[PDB]
């Protein structure tokens, strides 16, 4: 026979179901609130506002407050808002973690939630079944769901180049201070560095900043470089690292080997290490470390990362022990994981 109920079932097992199911109602209510920019109209406004209040300052009119009220009544129970009965009114306030949805700190997310929640973006997840029964097709789910592969993607959708960079950008912002002063002296001695796949030169303009002496240069594919600004200081250089690498006393790969299979991986890391000198020079590979064994904080999204890769471009994150596999196969002598309170970690490898 079958299992046979005799009594009540738990209610918060199958609530954890509903929980889950609905997961992206957590993402779009998130999205929608960055969309109307609520955080920043109260953290503007400096105090609690009732619902009136906020209405005057959306960000276009006019406003269905019947609407507003119970999106205010989900974020409330998120955790996100606060709701209070002050003098005779209800006030909407911020709760601790609405801190990285204000604006014009370092920490400030509004740029990944807007990216990462874009409707065009998630379409791949959706996608997941055919990741592992293939049908022979080698097409990874991003190319299934919107036509070719994500790099080509951006160089023929101007506005989607535009959204993915200033997402990557976003995340370089969350790290860059921890990377600048607690990795200090990874940058001594250097006299240059290229950042390879550097984006639209976050990075870059922060080391460059924080090293006036380093002589910094950022590489990557020419719709990503004419999506970026002009520095007479710093090098823009437009290319495909596949092909080179230029030569330099650092190079530095953020968010870049997690986007590539091992043998991808090796060729890229071994041209890195032909660039750099054999007297102190050293790549620099900023990326997740997924621990095997025990739960972290970032545990839940490295997780999440290591199936986006895996839709959108192929790639994978990686456990230490594969990076130390990855890193002996380009040739190197040895790395150092410095970890920096970050989603990524810093692992410098070091050529003989
Ligand atoms: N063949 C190639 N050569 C150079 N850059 C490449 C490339 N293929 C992909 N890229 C670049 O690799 C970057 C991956 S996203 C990471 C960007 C940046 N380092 C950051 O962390 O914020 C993209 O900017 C993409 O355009
Ligand atoms: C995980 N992802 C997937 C994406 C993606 C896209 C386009 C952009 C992104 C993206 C852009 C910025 C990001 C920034 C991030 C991040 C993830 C992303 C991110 O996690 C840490 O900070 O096409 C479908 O898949
Ligand atoms: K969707
Ligand atoms: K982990
Ligand atoms: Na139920």
């Amino acid at each position: 026979g079958a299992m046979v109920m005799i009594n009540k079932e738990n209610l918060s097992s199958q609530a954890k179901l509903w929980n889950f199911i609905y997961g992206f109602a957590d993402s779009l209510v998130l999205k929608s609130a960055v969309q109307l920019d609520l955080a920043n109209i109260i953290h503007n406004h400096g105090s609690p506002m009732t619902l009136s209040e906020l209405s005057l300052h959306l960000p276009s009119q006019p406003v269905n407050q019947d609407a507003l009220y119970r999106v205010l009544r989900y974020l409330v129970h998120m955790k996100l808002f606060t709701k209070s009965s002050i003098d005779g009114e209800l006030r909407y306030g911020l709760a601790p973690p609405a801190k990285f949805l204000v604006k014009g700190w370092d920490k400030c997310m509004l740029g990944a939630i807007l990216t990462i929640t874009d409707k065009d973006f998630m379409a791949p997840w959706h996608y997941l079944k055919e990741g592992i029964l293939n049908d022979g097709s080698t097409s990874t789910a991003f190319e299934k769901a919107l036509g070719t592969n994500i790099w080509d993607y951006m160089a023929e959708h101007p506005e989607k180049n535009q959204l993915f960079n200033e997402g990557m950008a976003n995340d370089t912002r969350l790290i860059m201070s921890a990377l600048v002063k607690e990795c200090s002296s990874m940058f001594d001695g250097i006299t240059t560095i290229v950042d390879v796949g550097g984006g639209t030169g976050t990075a870059v303009r922060n080391i460059a900043k924080a090293f006036p002496h380093i002589k910094c240069t950022v590489y990557d594919l020419p719709h990503v470089i004419a999506d970026s600004p002009g520095y007479t200081e710093i090098n823009s250089i437009q290319g495909d690292m596949f092909k080179y690498i230029p030569n330099a006393d650092a190079i530095m790969m953020k968010c870049i080997l997690h986007d590539w299979d091992d043998k991808e991986c090796i060729e890229i890391l071994k041209r890195c290490k032909d660039a750099v000198p054999r007297d102190g020079g050293k790549v620099i590979i900023i990326d997740i470390i997924l621990d095997v064994k025990s739960e972290h904080p970032y545990t839940k999204m490295r997780l999440t990362l290591d199936l986006d890769m895996m839709l959108n471009t192929g790639g994978k994150e990686r456990t230490e022990e594969e990076w130390k596999k990855l890193i002996h196969d380009a040739g190197y002598k040895g790395y150092k994981i410095t970890h920096i309170s970050a989603v990524q970690s810093v692992i410098e490898a070091y050529p003989y």
